[PDB]
């Protein structure tokens, strides 16, 4: 050889065991990409679905993935905490999901853009967290899923005063700075009839990714089917113990 | 709030300052994928290509890469020491060129493989390695290059013997055994009339990727783009040739 | 200044939240150490009790420490899970539990050490560790005991050999080998008529510090077994907190 | 065993290969220490030196350190790059230095201070810095020579003003707010008659350690040359320093 003492160079990145094992993609620039492919305000189904897509694809390329979680242009995947893949090194985590994610948006962009055409190739970034116990892996659940009805309660009354109102985008700031909840549930009800509870489960709650038995003659195999019910609420966890308790 | 606190589970990896941050991506079972779509023995030059492009790619959409070096299904780039991109987290460093190289090989699949379909979307994997001198960084470009070539001449010989002699792989890799570096160029040279150093330079040295300065008319209009050469990049005057890339 | 840019090369070194702290010293060459200074075999009162008065001065000038755990030339101190000391920086907590004790140490030698005179000031090294869990600490501490008790019942016979017996260390460790438990007991119960079961609770079991209440609270030591759930059902205040 | 699984939870420290390892050590709340045991402004020599020869202590008794730099309650050891040691586990290195310190301390206490009596143990701190190339280590050298200057200059005036002069703190610092260095000697020169440069080179400069050849002769006429840890109290931010002594870092 004469050569492999670089290799020495190489820093250990080993996750504590015992201890669940949280990979976060988020788009880069995702801003600019919804700009220029026409995406629709404020929630667009193709995008949502197409993030949807790819994720099952992550789950099923990799391993030990028992729950995942989305929303625009946001993913998360949550390893078993009893895993011994890669030997728990985070790099290999992040790297597959960020990889096979990036790939499999280019491959199935046109099965959910019939009509719009891809300009250019996205980036994504990644992150690895480790949660010691299952009560912080549970919190951090809830507030991806508090930040996803909070971000679509804004921004379902901001571009309802935008597009069926009239007004620049600082007009419609300014007018819902100070606002509450309730407050912009009523600017909704009372300026636009729009009851914001009637908006599609898939813009206020996320999406949710379990293993479900499907059939297809027959083919009784599993597969990562959505969901879009609360997971801040004990009853999901009640309703599905396996997934958490293993 | 009221949730928010899981976010000080998250632990720092920044990357020593004043240290050259380099990160290698490699592809995924890549053996299965070139059986799957016929890819050609024992270099196929359209994969290599696809692959420079993927690289020249994470070089333009990212900063501070001040080279590259590639090989079969697998690629290297070197950031500047003095870099603060993303205040040198090697987390965004990774994911970044893992996510941007994947996304380009899928897109740009089709120029290079105009009949070939891709049958399924191709995974990647990363790892951040920090060089402290520039003695080390010189190492492990040596080190992967000195690969580079042994591995080409093996599989050269080693194909030659199932496809030009019709031998099985095991009787091929039984012959092989033992074998030096003039033995295999003997053997070459002596049972198939192929002299190694005739082949393609692309094939036994890599390939590596520089900012140069390329004119471009329709006027002699310029701009900096990333080059690729097939150069060696052992010797010193490879160093001596491009003195920026190094002291800056 | 023109020079402070230097201080960006220190690395972070937090220890995960929600995670118990265990730091664990243990001495440097104390083989010599106890050779020097004519220790005691197998067990020697003093040195023992030594380590646990520094052990003691540890947790009472640092803080969130709800445990400490003893035997011959080592010790380990358990912070509380939830601490926030020093924002969970685990070199602030080895270097000031490595340099505590080994100034008390010394401070503290004529106390127990009064006809021995100190030769040499001792060395000791540390190290951190991070348990997500409650059971991953009881399975560590019940790990030191264990490891206590297997070498103080070789070290006994070992011991008994040779000061007893007049054998070379050689020779008892030539006959102690493939021996089980069962087969020390009955050497030392046959051979010297001494029975293991009767030795000092101190030896054979190591020592616990945890704080009670005397007005004030201190940390009291104690002898008894830790891998029996008794012990943590006997103090629950320990685990949940 | 059924226990010893729990041993996979220990982190690596491993330092990166080919740089430069610093230990720092600073005394813990050393405010309260130089003041319950009478301690002199704004230097106190016994403190230094003892500092100091508790420094040789930990350079004898560890490996592969190549020089030291002490100043007011700190002190840091410069272990050589190339090292092997511990297999580069900064844990090891930093809990040695500190237990090996602060052991000294205790036990070379009376040695220096005689009438003084240790009132309880102290306690330390310290931690480990890679550094990468030569610069950033003479760098960091000087970085604290630099510091031992700039408070060694202010603490003089200001206790000159507090004890010669009878201000208070509050108002002593007040009125040293936005003084530059020139202001500070030239306040100590014209008001107090006290020429900065005549005090003692080991106030001003700090303390160096370094390997030399020390000789000896025994009993029975007989001389024997080691090498031991001799101090000094010269320049370390200026080149010529470090082209006089150059096995030090070209090693």
């Amino acid at each position: 050889s004469k050569f492999e003492y670089v290799r020495d160079f190489e820093a250990d990145d080993t996750c504590l065991a015992h201890c669940w094992v949280v990979v976060r993609l988020d788009g880069r620039n995702f801003h600019r990409f919804a700009e220029k492919h026409n995406f629709a305000k404020p929630n667009d189904s193709r995008a949502l679905q197409l993030m949807t897509k790819c994720a099952q694809t992550v789950m099923e390329e990799l391993e030990d993935i028992v729950i995942a979680y989305g929303q625009s242009d946001e993913y998360s995947f949550v390893f078993k905490r009893k895993t011994n893949w890669f030997k728990r090194r985070a790099s290999k985590f992040m790297t597959h999901v960020a990889s096979q994610f990036a790939s499999s948006y280019v491959f199935y962009w046109r099965d959910y853009f019939e009509d719009q055409p891809l300009l250019y190739p996205p980036g994504f970034d990644g992150r690895v967290v480790v949660y010691p116990s299952n009560q912080t892996l549970k919190d951090y659940l809830s507030w991806r899923q508090a930040d996803c009805h909070i971000n679509n309660l804004y921004n379902t009354v901001f571009w309802a005063l935008i597009q069926q109102s009239g007004l620049t985008p600082v007009q419609a700031q300014g007018r819902l700075q100070g606002t509450l909840a309730a407050d912009k549930n009523e600017i909704l009800f009372s300026e636009f009839n729009i009851n914001y509870n009637n908006e599609l489960p898939m813009y206020r709650k996320g999406t949710v990714l379990i293993w479900q038995k499907v059939d297809e003659v027959t083919r009784t195999r599993t597969k990562p089917v959505p969901l879009h019910c609360d997971i801040i609420g004990d009853a999901f966890w009640k309703e599905h113990p396996e997934i958490l308790d293993e």
